[PDB]
């Protein structure tokens, strides 16, 4: 029985409204829930879904240099695999094995429909329409370390923008965009931006291209034999068109706009 | 001195206009020539840019079960690493090592302006306008192993159409689209499709969205010690935004069309 570590993140892994009457992996539904099922069938193994304790994805603490989240639960032999929207990064790659990305993404711009913004350069060229990110995370860090002119300017603006353009959560960012009457833009993951875009009141949308390129990947303990079989699974699921099917399923079929 | 095998596919790898007045790797230019320079810089090693002998990307022969193109040169010990627009595929993942994707792409359609086609389905619904792909390419491998209605049908057509709708090289396919008077559509990766569309004589065009989603990856023989190093360098060059830089530098459209 393979211990699968994941995290509650809609539409990846969520609990059904009636998860009370259900039990086991049946309580959950979502993109990663179906993917986990597909990976297990192509690899031939029984799995049990568990939610990462600290609700973190994976980061090494500067102080204790200890890994937390789903990445930590892997490097310390607590879980056999990680099936969630885990982004493939250098530091992470160094401590765990990553299969080829099962979904692409990148920092994108979320504006309230009607907002006269077309790209990142447009935002950096003005201030009448405030824009921000999470007051903590990779999105924020992305600008704090960007050598690109457009992004470097955006960082200077944001860090000195008044009132504060940083939000504490994704919910706050989305709500602020919906309440600012087109006077505020939020920078978040494309997958999450295009997901909200399919949710009523349907007043938001993604604009322009992503400011960068990332990709989620299934993770296994560095050196785990299970990693190879899972990688081929991903590639096969992608080639057969299944990954595009699961995407269209939880993002558009269940759409609302 | 690491031996790097690559293919002349512009804007990835091309021979400088005055290459005869040059020598060494300095003879070439392109996205992959730069990427290679960066990979070698970080991994710390000398290299030589060799061109794939049989001028193919890679494909296994059903009967002999022998690989050709770059995949072959890596499998049979002819090259230490492959730095070119090599598509990461299941069948290739099984015989060679791949680094995480350094660039994304998807099969697309190239046509001569005025061609009554604007989607893969349109082509699959007729025969007046012939269409094929590149030999020993991942695109041809796609349709052949595809079980997705439209694609499965397109494959059947292709291997039954007369004369042969297939071509030996990308240029051979592009030239056919321009000379066929619209009586031939070419299926090639969007990356190469969009580049050529912004170039003279400005007679080709990309229609409809891509048919799939994947990405090019750095390849090395299985077990190769370069694998890890190169992979981490790829993830770093991405996080540093170096990949996007090269992407914008070589795909920069100076409005010829
Ligand atoms: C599809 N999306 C959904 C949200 C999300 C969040 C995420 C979680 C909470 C929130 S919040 O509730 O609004 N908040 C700010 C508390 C916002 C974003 C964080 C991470 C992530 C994803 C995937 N993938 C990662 O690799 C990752 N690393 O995350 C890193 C930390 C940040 O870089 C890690 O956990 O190591
Ligand atoms: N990228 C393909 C070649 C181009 C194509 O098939 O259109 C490969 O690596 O085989």
């Amino acid at each position: 029985t393979v211990v699968v570590t994941t995290i509650l993140e809609s539409p990846y892994v969520m609990m059904k409204k009636n998860h009370e009457m259900l039990e086991g992996n049946e309580r959950y539904e979502g993109y990663c829930v179906d993917l986990a099922a597909e990976i297990a069938k192509h690899c031939g193994f029984k799995y049990k879904l568990t939610i990462v304790g600290d609700g973190k994805y994976g980061a090494r603490d500067a102080d204790t240099k200890i890994w937390n989240g789903m990445v930590g639960e892997l490097v310390y032999g607590k879980a056999d695999i990680a099936i969630a929207p885990l982004t493939i990064t250098l530091v992470r790659e160094e401590v765990i094995d990553f299969s080829k990305p099962f979904m692409s993404l990148g920092i994108s711009i979320m504006i309230k429909k009607g907002t006269p913004i077309e790209s990142a350069e447009d935002l950096s060229k003005q201030t009448e329409i405030a824009y921000g990110t999470l007051d903590s995370g990779s999105t924020k860090e992305f600008f704090r370390r960007s050598k690109i002119a457009v992004f470097d300017k955006m960082w200077t603006y944001m860090r000195s923008a008044e009132p504060s353009v940083f939000v504490r959560t994704t919910a706050e960012g989305v709500a602020r965009v919906r309440k600012s009457k087109g006077k505020y833009a939020y920078l978040l993951e494309s997958t999450m931006n295009e997901y909200i875009e399919q949710r009523k009141p349907c007043d938001t949308m993604k604009v322009g291209g992503n400011l960068d390129s990332k990709g989620y990947g299934i993770a296994t303990p560095k050196g785990s034999s299970l990693g190879n079989a899972v990688n081929l699974a991903v590639l096969k699921l992608n080639e057969q068109g299944l990954l595009d099917k699961l995407k269209n399923k939880w993002w558009y079929d269940k759409g609302e706009c």
